[PDB]
């Protein structure tokens, strides 16, 4: 009966219908992408209504469409037609991925770059990768991919390591045409193979490892009512999935002995972008929006017991729509379960002869999705002491390209002849905050020197400023590590026993951001990943920092616009969106299957409760 | 046979018998410090000489001495009498922790003070806490102790819930006469408990926690040999225990194919300090050494299988002597254990049609150490893909004052009336490198942005740049997180098989290094804490960055006056410090037991291998 329940086949099959029924669903059309809208401010109606947005793409070349329906009343909200041109394409397809390939192959320019390198056509795979905006005018409203190709050996050999340089082709995927194919020279194809599971290169297996047995003999600490909400060790959220931006978590809440006090609304990451750093003109154009262009929801893998997650499981099975409104399971696509985490408080007094030991643990909640080359974890983590952390986990193959004779400043050396080029991994959180209710600011929070003199005449004083956020012009905030910055979202109406207002305070890892140059056409299309934090005013319509139709969209959508309004912001309904990420220089160690690497941020309460929240953990 | 091997009760007991028998150790006699000595260089002789270090205190005020004594050979190799005011104190006796609280007890001063607060004597405790050097010209050369009071208002209660702010007082702990006692004035004695085992406060306890059970049916992975030689999953170390640094790890290596591959000397934490920043005369000079003047290793916990260490624990019991040269066993001091720790590696290929999932492991090493109110864990970890990090775990009480009538620039409120100043956590880790050999440089390593222009138009380019350190004089290095500034260790005379050199990349936390006033007294005797990386020549007696007898030190001593010797550090045996630390902001969840928070640092493999080094890690 909750409004915040996972999407059902039936409700995808009721708007697949619905579609049908009102001519918006005929041969030549394809869902781009299809998800439940989270309910309005003011839910307190119990008046449900379940909506649906669906982005339509045709593949006949008219006009694309976005459509909301109704499932509950079964209607079209409303319907517009698309001007691709000025707001953006739609997200890339996956039937999308073999179609670059095979307009390829009957491409006499094409076919005469591979027999230079004498590579017969039936090997060279073409990774379908998106487009970007640069000088190319006859791309403007064109869906266009662009294409890199590698050589596979035989059908289970790994194409990664046999990149072909000096070429890359552009397509327009719905007119069928090649539009430039691109030939800077001939480089040597890396020959050394990268099949990480032949025996020639693994060497003989581990024969020491022992067994690991993690187990619950009494079932879990958590319950898991209405399909998808949560309850654990004072904790209660509800755990949802969309196609775009795969796990969301909603209504995060702390049990605070007979009130359920409010967190976080929603929390989601909202784009990642993979930008590379090589100026070579064969990959200079390269920034995937992973998220934005395609969809990470819709690649998340099936989760094996034992391998993938292990422990005492609870699997969530989330449904999606495939490009033709049928319902698809995810089977076991989100794993959930608690893990032991050490120890939670410890202290041996002299005085009072008390020893005293809590254990910690913590919830996780997370998915693994694939993108091509690279595979990324979600985790979600909630801790008994009321901290809330993210953690992203990247592996899979690194993209790879020839290493040039001489050597290059962009690009490391990873095999005789093979190269990956410099990139970075950079994620967007969208929290929307409501700390003890919706009246929400935040304060950037900076450790204060003193200097030596009258009133600290040892020089050993410091301290520490807090700076309120009023509005939105002046919310776009970067990181300071030397002088130990964060950001605090406090309720100004909502006090502690104390009587200071409740807050939890944002840490961040301080990675670098966007390395780009600002005038680059990245920093225009990405321009959340140049700053490490920004606040808006909460608004429906404001979803994505990069906006609503990201791929070949010509930049400045998303959170620049948004934060032009100048909207009050302190002590308001609230949206944090938190730029972190990797940076990427590929080590010998990373070839040829990259081990994880992690980036992160964490909150953790800062006056919220009136004394320490796990005072009432018993003694294991 | 080792001689690496931990000091055992045999070899305490024979130092006694010859210290007694030189006529060294007689009833007004007490040892402060007995540690066994590494072996000098080139110990491939095989001729074992177990050796160790003894500094005596003398209770009668004679000079205390610094004793080196031959176990193998039962000799006294060297014996010098100390001159404290020009090179240091000893250590603080765990014997004189109640002697600070029994002097006072009789001053008529501190009693005058104790009656106009209408506190009774005997409820009120004293903490022995360390002097520092400030103004006070009669402390040099004196073996002084301040005490702050906290009252006890029964045997089990916390006395940290009830400073007595406005009164502070020295004591000769030798003469046994009382220096000085300041009152600035009465403060209210904040009257709520903090006792954290109360049902009173905790409330009911929680029922809904279900057991979590971690157990290895064929027993651990590792292997122990010889007493505290570990090998562990290709690594092999020996683990040493140090009553002043605690754990110790020795001879970090890898077992690469054929070929055992050191990585790191000696790793050790060895110094590690908490400044206070509340410019009250009455705290202003509260600086603690806790490794340098109390000796963590000395306060080592028992950790008890289930609530301190979980899974199939492997115990390890050093021996410590006492204060007359008797051997004592700290029981189950030491946990080592495997745990298991999610993805190590994982990609599902869309060409090839392989999916591939690894699942990762770390061994840890810990003890937990109580000095006062702080508790502190010492975590070290290595995992299966040849990273190493180090963490540590703070927890314990806050230290407490009275929060002013009208607030405070420096100091948190806690509960009504109490505070708990702002303070520092910072530690000082010794890594005495070995990449694959003795000979290795340290390079600061930048990431660099580029402009857009010619040769990079589309201005997406970035690289890195990297500067080697020649000469210590240049060799003491700063953060600079927005540049993702690492610094990577290598031997520049072995390359793996692309002819780089092999290294590890030291990644710091970039947490802010000490705050105080370059001009003041904790800057100049904690100068290690300024600087976030340090690198010096070894050399057999620069052992502590602080230098051998921290307490009562004027400043100066270790690492500045290291480096001023300014010798080649480009591709030598060379040792790095690396400064690290949390500030602390006490919040009103911190009270009145604090959550576990952490800090600490990683180093990763940068090219040491020929390729990823888990490749044989079987399928669970
Ligand atoms: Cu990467
Ligand atoms: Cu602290
Ligand atoms: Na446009
Ligand atoms: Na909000
Ligand atoms: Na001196
Ligand atoms: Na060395």
């Amino acid at each position: 009966a909750s409004p915040f329940r996972l999407a059902s086949a039936g409700e995808i099959s009721e708007v697949q219908g619905i579609l049908r029924t009102a001519g918006l669903l005929g041969p030549e059309k394809r869902i781009a992408y299809l998800g439940v809208l989270d309910p309005a401010r003011g839910a307190g109606s119990e008046a449900e209504d379940r909506r649906f947005r669906v982005f339509i793409h045709d593949v006949s070349g008219a006009r694309p469409q976005e459509v909301t329906v109704s499932v509950t009343n079964g209607t079209v909200i409303s319907a517009v037609e698309l001007d691709t041109a000025a707001t953006g394409e739609l997200p890339v397809l996956e039937e999308e991925f073999e179609v670059v390939e095979q307009l390829l192959a009957t491409d006499e320019r094409w076919l005469k770059a591979l027999a230079a390198r004498n590579l017969d056509v039936s090997k060279v795979r073409v990774a379908p990768l998106s487009a970007g905006v640069f000088e190319y005018a006859e791309e403007r409203g064109r869906r266009i991919l662009r294409g890199l190709a590698f050589v596979q050996d035989f059908p289970e050999d790994s194409a990664w390591a046999h990149p072909v340089d000096g070429l890359v082709a552009y397509v327009d995927v719905v007119s069928k045409e090649v539009t430039r194919v691109i030939d800077t020279g001939v480089f040597p194809v890396p020959a050394e193979h990268g099949n990480y599971t032949d025996p020639e290169l693994t060497g003989p297996l581990r024969t020491t490892q022992k067994p690991i047995s993690i187990t619950q003999p009494e079932g879990p600490s958590f319950t898991v009512t209405g399909g998808n909400h949560i309850e654990w060790e004072k904790w209660s959220l509800d755990v949802g999935f969309d196609v775009r931006e795969g796990v969301v978590l909603h209504n995060i809440a702390f049990r605070d002995g007979d009130r359920l006090r409010p967190i976080i609304n929603r929390a989601s990451i909202a784009e990642m972008v993979v930008p590379y750093g090589d100026p070579s003109p064969i990959r200079s154009w390269q920034n995937y929006f992973d998220t934005g262009e395609y969809l990470v929801g819709q690649y998340a893998n099936s989760l094996e017991l034992g391998c993938d997650c292990l422990g005492d499981i609870t699997y969530l099975s989330p449904v999606i729509s495939d490009a033709f409104g049928n319902p698809r399971e995810i089977r076991n696509g989100i794993c959930m379960h608690e893990e032991d985490w050490g120890i939670l408080a410890k202290h041996s007094d002299l005085w009072s002869g008390i020893n005293y030991t809590r254990r910690n643990r913590r919830m996780v909640i997370s998915f693994f999705t694939t993108i091509g080359n690279y595979d990324y974890g979600f985790y979600w983590y909630l801790y008994l002491d009321g901290t809330i952390e993210f953690e992203a986990k990247a592996t899979g193959v690194v993209f790879t390209s020839a290493f040039p004779e001489g050597g290059s400043d962009n690009i490391s050396q990873l095999a005789p002849g093979l190269g990956a080029p410099f990139h970075q991994h950079i994620f967007s959180a969208r929290l929307d905050m409501a700390i003890d209710g919706f009246t929400n600011r935040v304060e950037e929070e900076d450790v204060v020197r003193q200097t030596m003199g009258p009133g600290n005449e040892r020089g050993n004083a410091f301290s520490r400023k807090r700076t309120v956020l009023t509005r939105e012009s002046e919310a776009v905030r970067e990181a300071d590590a030397r002088t130990g910055r964060t950001w605090i979202i406090s309720n100004p109406e909502s006090k502690n026993r104390l009587n200071e207002p409740v807050g939890y305070k944002l840490h961040a890892h301080n990675q670098p951001t966007l390395l780009a140059d600002p005038g680059s056409s990245i920093a225009r299309r990405a321009a959340f990943a140049t700053k490490d934090l920004w606040v808006t005013r909460y608004a429906d319509d404001e979803r994505y920092p990069t906006g609503d139709f990201v791929n070949q969209h010509s930049g400045g959508a998303g959170l620049p616009s948004y934060i032009a309004q100048d909207r009050d912001i302190d002590g308001q309904d609230i949206v944090v969106w938190h730029t972190f990420g990797l940076t990427h220089f590929p080590r010998v160690e990373d070839w040829p299957i990259m081990p994880v690497d992690t980036v992160g941020f964490k909150l953790r309460p800062e006056g919220f409760f009136d004394r320490s929240p796990v005072l009432d953990v018993p003694a294991n």
